[PDB]
């Protein structure tokens, strides 16, 4: 028995957790096993490991009969709220106030986080993934390629065009072949963010395709005329091969592939893991130098960094109405917000991935010297996963090299990061319109966006049909309630 046990009698619960379109909960994970040992509660996964879309899996689970005991994953906030009000997920307010002292304290000191996860009916239907940090992404460019081609760091979009064209046509890796791919990215959604170069927004926060506010008015990036004009430019860059032709399909290992084979010239991604490639590829590609770059001056005369860490994220886990042990479950959930629980969910397992030295968790050299980014290494053993947990930036600091640190400092110092959208508080009736139309409009917007970038549809010629479809699909009904809810707060 352990003082951390949340139940005297061993308890096993079923969890459906499919995340980042590639992973599922693994009861064999070192972290899962350690938490089970300490709490006496074991979670067994029931998600389909042979599936490449996490949202589709949530929907499939919801239509495959009786739900499991717990459901977790990334980008599920809206589903947790929608189905929570439908009775599929239970309210946690009471359970927390009565059995979770760590969470109760956390929320008292983090009122903004509590508000962000609360539903229109005032109920909390899930515990969020709470990131720790300030900046997230930044632009990175191949300094060695710039040097080899005698080009200066691009300061404007026009200068950037010239530089990327040079990367594509001037054989910077010197193998006599036109194999270079100027701009690459792990996230297909980043291709949409390129409209920033032409003064248009792509999202209001770290949450993909989120709304934003301008002069007291709620707006959505994909519906603005600025997007039409901006995406036309992105389409041109894609047409000319300045943007990875496989940008919508390569995905997850784009960096390992393109930087690893010395064909990638630039990206926009997280500072720590991206800068790590300088160390991982130092042996195979001497001179490889991927460095942070300030955003180029855009068509509106400004340097924009649209992304920032979002606290909390629309990720996490919830308790279903079929869970027969809600009290034991919330106690398990609370364990993660305690000192030991937070340490495990962030660093892995003591003696395996880290050791306590001078009272502080310190990653082993084998982890820090690995070619794989530390967050990827954590995913592999059940840490840094999108359950309800509190991220600790100290875990990240340990593998943020000087190149990354200096990039982070530059972005913080020069204030490139745009104000982030912190959401609004919808009434129950307003939420009904949101859940009825938004999901499908969002999917439609992505589809149109991809068509415009790839050239299968001309944004200029299809814009009217598009706006008509947005109206028919309920987009403006959603915009109307969003604005009303906004005016209530401010
Ligand atoms: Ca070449």
């Amino acid at each position: 028995r352990e003082a951390t046990w949340v139940t005297e009698k061993p308890l096993t619960l079923k969890i459906h957790m499919h995340f980042r379109d590639k992973w599922v909960w693994d009861e064999n994970w070192p972290v899962a096993r350690e938490v089970a040992r300490l709490t006496n509660v074991k979670l067994v996964g029931v998600a389909n490991r042979a599936a490449t879309n996490s949202q589709e899996q949530f929907n499939l689970m919801m239509a495959s009969g009786q739900l499991p005991d717990i459901v977790g994953g990334d980008n599920l906030k809206d589903k947790f709220i929608r189905y929570g009000m439908e009775g599929a997920f239970i309210p946690l307010n009471k359970l927390i106030d009565q059995n979770a002292p760590n969470l109760k304290a956390f929320f008292k000191t983090h009122p903004e986080v509590q508000r962000a996860i609360t539903a229109p009916d005032g109920n909390i239907y899930y515990l969020p993934y709470v990131p720790d940090g300030l900046v997230s992404r930044g632009y990175f460019i191949r300094q060695d390629w710039l040097d080899k081609l005698h080009l200066k760091t691009p300061q404007t979009v026009d200068e950037l065009y010239t530089v990327l064209k040079a990367f594509k046509e001037k054989d910077p890796n010197g193998n006599g072949k036109a194999d270079e791919i100027p701009f690459i990215n792990r996230d297909p959604e980043e291709v949409f963010r390129l409209v920033n170069f032409w003064g248009a927004r792509s999202t209001g926060s770290n949450t993909w395709m989120d709304f934003y506010v301008e002069n007291g008015k709620i707006k959505h990036p994909f519906a603005e005329v600025a997007f039409k004009d901006g995406i036309k430019h992105v389409a041109q860059w894609y047409k000319e091969g300045l943007i990875d032709p496989e940008i919508f399909t390569r995905k997850a290992r784009s960096r390992e592939q393109t930087f690893g084979n010395n064909i990638g010239g630039m990206t926009h991604d997280w500072f720590a893991s991206t800068a790590l490639f300088n160390d991982a590829l130092s042996k195979n590609i001497p001179g490889f130098k991927l460095v942070p770059m300030a955003p180029p001056i855009n068509s509106k005369g400004q340097r924009w960094e649209e992304d920032a860490r979002q606290i909390p994220r629309p990720d996490g886990w919830a308790i279903t109405a079929t869970n027969k042990n809600p009290v034991e479950t919330i106690k398990l959930f609370d364990f993660y917000f305690g000192p030991k629980g937070r340490e495990l969910s962030n660093f892995g397992v003591p003696g395996l991935t880290y050791d306590i030295k001078n009272g502080k968790p310190v990653y082993k050299d084998t982890v820090l010297k690995a070619a794989q980014p530390v967050n990827n290494q954590m995913y592999d053993i059940g840490a840094q996963i999108p359950i309800g947990f509190w991220q600790d930036y100290e875990y990240e600091r340990q593998w943020t090299n000087d190149v990354a640190l200096q990039g982070i400092d530059m972005y913080i110092k020069n204030k490139y990061v745009l104000p982030q959208f912190t959401g609004v508080n919808l009434t129950v009736e307003e939420r009904e319109i949101y859940d009825k139309y938004w999901p499908d409009v969002k999917t439609y917007m992505f589809e149109m966006g991809q068509s415009w970038v790839m050239g299968t549809k001309d944004p200029e010629k299809t814009w009217n049909d598009y706006q008509q479809q947005l109206k028919n699909r309920g987009f403006y009904q959603v915009m109307i309630v969003m604005q009303k809810a906004y005016d209530r707060q401010y």
